[PDB]
């Protein structure tokens, strides 16, 4: 058993803000804005011993990560980045951070009452995701 227990489950998109802005901000073209910004997307968190999997599923992409917690890896993102990520636990919230032609964004994961509460920051454009169990 592991605290990373809050986090494993099922969850469905509840809210979404700024999401298009913060997808511009990263470099995101506008088709792959428009279809990604409609997606409703189930989102899939599991752990095997030490290796975390959280899965994507929606009618834009499906996708997957599995990572350790502090171990670099590399990451191909649904708008195509090639990015450099490392995911840590802090505090009790799952930071993930993505490098790429000397680029950086964060993504938090942090639960919240009965939500699973992702935040989405580049540069000071901050969106917030956030999703209920299915
Ligand atoms: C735009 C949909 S993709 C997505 N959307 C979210 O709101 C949270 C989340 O973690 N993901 C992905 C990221 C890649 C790994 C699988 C999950
Ligand atoms: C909520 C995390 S956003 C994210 N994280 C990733 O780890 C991969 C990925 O592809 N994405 C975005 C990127 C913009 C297109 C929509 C998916």
């Amino acid at each position: 058993s592991h605290m990373c227990d809050a986090f494993v489950g099922t969850w469905k998109l509840v809210s979404s803000e700024n999401f298009d802005d913060y997808m511009k901000e990263v470099g995101v073209g506008f088709a792959t804005r428009k279809v990604a910004g409609m997606a409703k997307p189930n989102m899939i968190i599991s752990v095997n011993g030490d290796v975390i999997t959280i899965k994507s599923e929606s009618t834009f992409k499906n996708t997957e990560i599995s990572f350790i917690l502090g171990q670099e890896f590399d990451e191909v993102t649904a708008d195509d980045r090639k990015v450099k990520s490392t995911i840590t636990l802090d505090g009790g919230v799952l930071v993930h951070v993505q490098k790429w032609d000397g680029k950086s964004t964060t993504i938090k994961r942090k639960r919240e009452d009965d939500k699973l509460v992702v935040e989405c920051v580049m540069k000071g454009v901050t969106s917030t995701r956030v999703y209920e169990r299915a």
